[PDB]
Formats: structure tokens, sequence, C-alpha cells
């Protein structure tokens, strides 16, 4: 089961005879939920997925300015204007400026200069309002039968909360079922908060945040740019004339203040389906309904071998594969203890039950040993598989 | 000698041989300048005034507004927009509004409204920009040759100042010449200021209080209204509408504001002369040109009549008019005394040497008499003219 | 001279038995320098420039990265290598994934992952060597002719100073010598910097600082970028794959780092010639040599008159314009008394005797009146030319 592949795994027990095992989930992490005589449920949260946001402003981070027009009033004869400054797009400055007494001067002190430049965006972020109704929290479960890794892909049922479906049945053929609610209205705090997008770059970014830039935006419709002051600089007027400049581009300082967010990938499928990282969701599995598969078998009582010798792996928990070798739909027994006499079974199986369903079936078998050292021990009589094994 | 007739006089002597006497003249009011052998000269101030200056702002003071548009977008999707941004003479506000299903949104959140309407100026104030070295100065002068009343207006002298006509001539026929040093163009105490303009009334005003004044103003030459939202106000919005207003006309408040300044009348007749109603000069009188006309003249030798009786005036001073029945190319003896056995020149003659020019020309004659009770005579032996007269 | 319309102006005057007066150059101000019996001068720097100077460093701000390719090996099994990892234009990154049945490895542990990307650059900022030998300087000065605006076209001397040389010497017709001698190569503050330039602008930058810059870099002509990492960013291995990705453009960032540096603007008749900002130099000017051409001549004292009247300037000195309507060839006296008389004089011509060479031109001429009340004077005798001024 595929918590056996996540790097963070939690076990969480249920007490005997309980009916409902509560969780938290997290994209790096799983869980599986365990209980005394019924297999083992593998859960975890694949995505959180946002279907079909809509735009709301575009922020501009870096613009092209073109085609700079200006005009000029010499002390106390007037004052200057330009025919730009009757349109939006021209970003237009006003201000005084010394002048110089053999340019037609009348007087000492400060003549009047106006200028204008056709503002263009040439990149800008998208920020998307959140619908968040849309959000679907994908769960993956799977129950811990035994099934080598190869049919990992095929066994994991897929479930998608939203709140319409706040409950779900996950069916696993043979073993019963397990019912999972899920918290999807509690989990994320995103009314307030827009997906942010850059080229092939996306964020989850706080909605205050995003509109206190500093920054010219657009309203998403398309109208207007909103504030050139934050791009376009004049430089202190010459006395004949003052030079316009574009601001560089401001990506490298935006993706800088963006480094706290939430990264989101944009889906390759979809146009407008967005999956975010790094959320988390609770939720409560009712386990009543499982049952394990082959608690009627006999024991296999019959030569076995090792497919895969048990390796360790991080969670302190062994994990084996075994063929049982002829002649038997079967359970096979297994041991974990202190000598080959095996007095006591100090290890607690997680495949609860392992079964061996037809000749060829090739059983994973995940054992939790002791600490110290230790024999596991699989099958009976003269052809028992054993291995020592340390904490 | 108009001055006469004007309420405020100053006489002023000349200093016994000085050839410039100084004097000051100020909008409404008169000096009259006496030297011990010359004929006395009134010098008054007709006007101060600029000619043509540049208009530097038009400040709306009422405005109509028209055409409203309204764009209103549901809570859940983006910021409105409209078109109407992107003109320069619509007055636009974005605001966001309640909304819900009263309104067909889906969601009851903060909707998003802007409104724009279109702005036009009904009236404005306009502000003309004063340059000292544009000021012309305007001098009335006359002597005292004892014309009668309504003569004045055509032997008064126009004396015409400005940047190049640092010091001008007045010649009178039979009396020679005086030329005056009026400093006119640092006497002004006035600077940084516009002459603001309405329909029939004018006034001048601080440069920078009038671009602090809280109203929409335009640039001189024309184009945008540029500060539209001190007349435009925006009621509060209902869901779906947005009521827009403009304010009244304010010119009740702005001449309230310009109460306490100085007025200005432009010109009954002339496009672009404006007079202002202030100001002062500083001058200087070469008097030594002037000389007493015929004082070789005989001295009348026979019955004289007033004409108009001698009379106070509130300066200190007693005119007076004489008709000469016969011989009249002579000299008016007029002596002022307090023994009318024994006479003797006591009081100051200001017409420093009445003559009459042809038989029944009627002299005007203005003198000052000594304190305490006193005699006016005119005439001589025993049908001479006498009047009593007290301080 | 020209130099009447800079922003801002400094006096230094010398007396009789000195020599060799002190001055201040700065790049964008002036100084009047003055003596009791020698024409006063005007000095002011036109530029600092170097003329291709030598490449120091490319610094790279937009990485394009491509052609990525990943090694991977389980556990126990090696390190993984790249050929890539061992040639100049591949930056890559060598570390660990998690790995185990779930990702083909047959145990359970960190595997070696290694992936390199090809490295481009899209965009540098070049850092150029301040070569100090070849630091060209243009000084600029004027004497006070008294020649109306205009004739600034071409009366200004201008000056090469270089690190070849100390000092040269003004030639003026009719009004000696005079020598400045400028220590040319020691006023410079570029004691550790590069010429920053990014594509049409640029900037002096502190050399260390520019060399601790977060960014890949180049040396010369190089073929390797000598650091490559700040631009990569590796997001962690999830089993074999690892990805790879640019960082944005840093250029806002670089500039916005650069805000506050001294700019540099490239000239456009010659590629790589560039002017500097905030140059400096200390000099001293040898006035001994200088004289004036008509102090011998008569004073006009005929039909005179202003042609522009006298004006405050914003570095405290008045000044006119006037013409003569016909006279001599001649000198025009100006003196500033404190009362009419003129007898009694308190202020200071800085145009000490300008030139009326023949009747039908201007001379442009100025003068220092006192603190408090004051009354310039221009011209002598019956041309009594008063205009008062205070302070």
């Amino acid at each position: 089961a595929h918590c056996i592949g996540i790097t963070d795994r939690d076990f969480i027990e249920g007490v005997h005879g309980g009916t409902w095992v509560s969780a938290t989930l997290e994209q790096d992490k799983c869980v599986t939920v365990m209980a005394p005589d019924k297999p083992s449920l593998d859960i975890s949260l694949e995505t959180v997925a946002i279907d079909g946001p809509a735009e709301a402003r575009k922020v501009c981070y870096s613009a092209v300015l073109t085609n700079v027009k200006i005009n000029d009033k010499c002390p106390s004869t007037g004052e200057a204007h330009l025919e730009e400054e009757n349109e939006g797009d021209n970003a237009c400055k006003r201000t005084y400026s010394d002048r110089g007494w053999g340019n037609g001067c009348g007087l000492f002190g400060k003549g009047s200069i106006v200028a204008c430049a056709k503002f263009t965006c040439a990149k800008s972020m998208s920020l998307f309002e959140v619908d968040q109704t849309k959000i679907q929290y994908v769960i993956r479960a799977q129950l811990h039968v035994g099934a080598k890794q190869e049919n990992w892909n095929t066994d994991i049922k897929t479930l998608k909360f939203d709140a319409l479906s706040g409950s779900q049945e996950a069916e696993f053929t043979g073993y019963g079922r397990a019912t999972l609610e899920c918290q999807v209205q509690t989990a994320v705090d995103f009314s307030n908060s827009y997906i942010a997008e850059m080229e092939k770059e996306s964020w989850i970014v706080d909605k205050q945040w995003a509109q206190d830039l500093t920054l010219p935006w657009q309203s998403g419709s398309g109208g207007v740019w909103r504030e050139m002051h934050h791009l376009v600089e004049f430089e202190p007027p010459h006395a004949a004339t003052i030079k316009v400049l574009a601001l560089g581009n401001q990506e490298g300082s935006l993706k800088t203040a963006l480094t706290g967010a939430m990264r989101v990938t944009k889906d390759t499928n979809n146009s407008k389906l967005y999956k975010l990282h790094g959320g988390h969701v609770a939720c409560r599995v009712k386990l009543s309904a499982l049952t394990l598969k082959g608690t009627s078998y006999k024991i296999c009582t019959d030569k076995m071998f090792f497919v895969k010798n048990p390796t360790d792996t991080g969670h302190g928990t062994v994990v084996m594969q075994v063929k049982v070798s002829k002649g038997a739909p079967c359970r096979i027994p297994v041991i974990v203890a202190d000598d080959l006499t095996a007095a006591i079974n100090k290890g607690i199986l997680v495949t609860v039950n392992p079964i061996a369903s037809t000749n060829d079936d090739e059983v994973l078998i995940e054992v939790n040993p002791p600490f110290g050292d230790s024999y596991i021990i699989v099958g009976r009589g003269d052809s028992r598989l054993t291995y020592q094994w340390h904490k």
C-alpha cells in the first residue's frame, strides 16, 4: 500500500470496537489507519484543486514606455499643458523648473513644464479570485491487501471531496467498505486570497498584499492601467526639457516577495484547473464495515519463498514479499520473535491477515518488529522462512 | 486746480531755491506744491494699470454635470471599469457596494462599482498673472493758472508713465515747464499676485492663495479641468446605482473670501486694460523751469465783482471767483489782512499771481488765510472788494 | 555673463598685493571671482568624461536555462554523475532524493540526484574601469564683458583639461589674460569604482559593492560565468525527478539598489564615451594679467534709458540692460546711493566700466545695492535714470 513509498508516514490506531478514527492529512504525508481486527487503510491527500478562478486584476511588472512628448511655459507667462493629458494612458507629470535667463525669460524663478508618455504593459501577472465553492480535495485510499507494488496504482481508490460530497464510501472488492468524511469547509482560508499567475508559474497570495502592491494594475476586464507612477520616472527637468524612463522589470523583486506564498501548479490538461501544494485537510474514517478477506482460509502449511527479502524502511517497519509455492488458497502465518522457538510473536503485522489467494499470488507483507535483534519467521514446520533482523 | 475738488489734499512747500521738490501720490489723494516765486502745481495719480496681462488659470465655480454612466460587478467577479475612465473630461469615482440576491448576484459580498460623468464648466473665474514691468502709470497735473472749473478738464495735463518713460515734461503755455521724476516702477506694493476676474468684477489676490483655492482649475491655454472632485459629489452607492451631483455655484462663497482683497476694474472702453485701485507713486518735481506769467502787467484800476463768493474748503483754504469788468490785461492784487484801514499782505496766496486775460474774464483765486479773524481783500482803492474771514 | 542663469553661485574677491585667487568648481555650480582694479570673472565646470574605459566584468541579471537533464541512482548504489557537471556553461546541483519501492529502488533510503541545465544570458550589466589617466575635463569661463543675452552663443571660452597638464591660459581681447591652475589629476572622488552600464543607462558604482553583488558575473571577455548559483533554483527532488528554474529578471531590484549612485550619461556621437556627474575641481586663478578695455573714455552723459529695467535675481545681484540713443564711444556709469543727491554711495558694481562702443547696441550690466532701501542710478547729468531698490 502506497504509504510504504511516502517518507512522512503516521500510524493511527483505532481503539477496539470503536467506529470513527480521526486523521489529519497533508500533501507530503500519508496516514495508515489501523484497527485491531480489520485490514489497515492507507489514506492520503493527493491534491487540493481549484477550478475556474475569475480574473480580478492584472498587475504590470514591466512597461515598454513609448512616444514621450514635452511642453513648457516661460516664468510668469502662463502654464503649460499637453493634449495627452486628456487621455488616460499617457502617464503625464507636471512640475515647475528653473529656466534660462537667456531663453526669452522675463524674470528669475520658476518656469512650468509638462511631460507625457504612452505607458504600455509588456508583461503582467494575473490575479484570480478563488471560486471558493469549487475547491476539490482529492484523497487516495488504499487497503493493505498485500498487493505487490506493481498493482498499487490500480488498487488505489481516488475520492474527490467538496462541500456537496463531504462523505464518501471507498469500496474494496471482497474486503468490504470504509466511509470517509472530510472537513473540506474548515481547512483553508482562501476567502482572503488570490491565485497569482506568471508565465508558466503560479502562487496563491493574500488578497490584501496583492492589492497593496506598489505596481500599476489593470481591472481584469481589460481597462486602463491605473497607477503608472509605480513604473515611470521623470528625470528632474532640464531647463529646456524633462526626460523620462521606465524602471526595470520588477519580476525579480516580485518573485522575491512571493517566496512566502504557497506554490500552485497550473494543470497540463485543463486551461483553468489549479493544483495547490501544501494544502491540508482533516478527515474521519468509519472503519466498522471493513473485514478480513480470508479469515476463513486454511493455514498455508507448505513451501514458501521470499520474492523480495525483508528490507528496512524509514518507518522502522519491515516489508517483504512472499509467494506460496503450491496448492493453497491460504493465509500465511507470520511471526517475529526473539528465538527460533518463537515463544511469543512480539511484532505487529500491518498487513493484518496476509493471504495468498491463489497459487501465483505474490503477497507483500509488512511487519513492525520489536527493538533489538529478532527473527522474522514465515510459514510452518520444516520449511519455514526465517530472517534475522535488528531494531 | 482740480485738487480743490479732491477731498484729501497735502500742501507741500519747496525749500527756497531747491530745484527738485519731493512728493508722494496715492490713488485718490492729491499734492499741491508751492515755491516762493513759482506758480503752484497740482499733481495727482489718475490710475495704476496693467495692459493685457496673460491668463494663468481659469477656476471653475459652477459646473453642469451630464451623461452619468455606471458599471457594477458582483462580489465574486473582477473590478469594474468604464470606457469613460480613459477620457479626461469625465469626473469619476470607484467604490465597493453591498450586493446580494436582491441584485442578481451569486454571493452576498461587497460588489465593485465605478461611475463617471461628463464635467463641463458653466462659469469660471479667470486668474491673470501680473508683471510689474507691464504696469502703466498715469499722472494728472495742473497749475493754478486760476482757470474757472469748467475749463479744468482741458487745462489738466495728462502724463503717462511706463518702463521706458522714466521722466516726463509738462509745459504750460504762459508759465513755462516742469518735469517729473516719478519712480513708479518700484513704488508699487504688490508681488506674486493674480488679477482675479469674474463678469464685470475683478480683484487682485495672492498667487499662492489662488493656487490653494479648493476649486477645479484649468490651464490658461485650455485643456482638461483637473480637480473636478471639488465640485462633483457622489452619494454613497446603492446596490446597483450611485447618484452623482454637482455642487451649486460657489461664487458667493468665493467672492466672500475675496472681500478682504484690493479691488480692480476692467476698463470701461479698452479690451484688456485693467485699472488697479491702489499702489502709490514717489516723485520729485523740477519747479525752477516754471515762470509766473505777466507779472509786468498793470494792476486793476477799476471795479470788480465776486461771482462765486469766497468759501471755506476742508483743506483749510479759501476759494473765490472774480470777474474783471474793464482794463482787463492786468494782474488782480489779492491781499489777506487784519487791519482793513492799513492792510498788509499777511496771508499766503496759492494762486501766486492772478491775472485777467480779457474783459469779463472770470478768474478763480485760492488763498490760504492766516489764523484768527481776518479780511480777504481783492482790488485796490475805494472800489475794492472785501470779505470777512476767520481761522 | 551666461552664468547669471545658474541655479546657484558664490562670490570670491581679492585685494591688491594678493594674487592667485582660490576657487572651487562643480559640474553645475558657478563662482564670481573679482578683483578691485580688474574685470570680474565667471567660472564653471562643463564635463568630466572618460573615453573607452576598460572592461572589468559583466554581471548577469536575466538567465535563460535550457536543455536540463538528470541522473539518479538507487540507495547504496554509488554516486550519480553527469558529464554536464564537468563543463562551464552548465549549472548543476548534486543532492539526494529519498527513495524506495514506490520509486523503483530496491532499498529504502536516500539515493543521490544530480541535475544540470545549460546557462545563457539574455541581458547583463557591464562594469567598466575608471581609467583615471584618461579622465577628461572641460572648463567654462567668461569675463564680465557687458554683452547682451544672445552673445553667449560663442563669446564663452571653454577649455579642455586633462591629466596631461596642470594649467591653461585665458585670452581676452582688450581685457588681458588669466591663468587657471586646476590640480586636475587629484580632485576626483573615483578612488575605487566602475562605470556600471545597462542598455541606455549608466552609473558610477563602488568597486567593492559591485564585486559583492549576489549575481552571476563574468570576467572581461570570458567564456564562463564565474558564479552561476544566484539565478538558478532547484525545487527539492521528488523521486528521480528534480526541476530547475531561472529566477526572474533582477533588473528592477538591481536598479533599485543602484538608486542613489551617481549618474552617468553616455554620449551618442561616439560609442563608449561617458560623461560623468558630480565632477569636482578645486582651482586657483591668476587675475593679475587681466585688464579693463575702456577706463579712459568719457562718461556718456547723453539721452539714455533702460531697455531691461533692474530686477533681483536668485543669487543676489541686480541685473539690468540699457541703451544710449546716440552718443560718443563712452563708458556708462552706474552708482548706488541711499539718497537722490547721489553724492554718497555704498553699493558695488560688478560691471565696473561697461562699454558703449557704438550707438546702435545695448549693454547688459549688473550691480549689488546694499541692504535696506537704496537708489540705483545709471548715467550722470540730466539723464537721471533713478530707480529705487530695497535689499
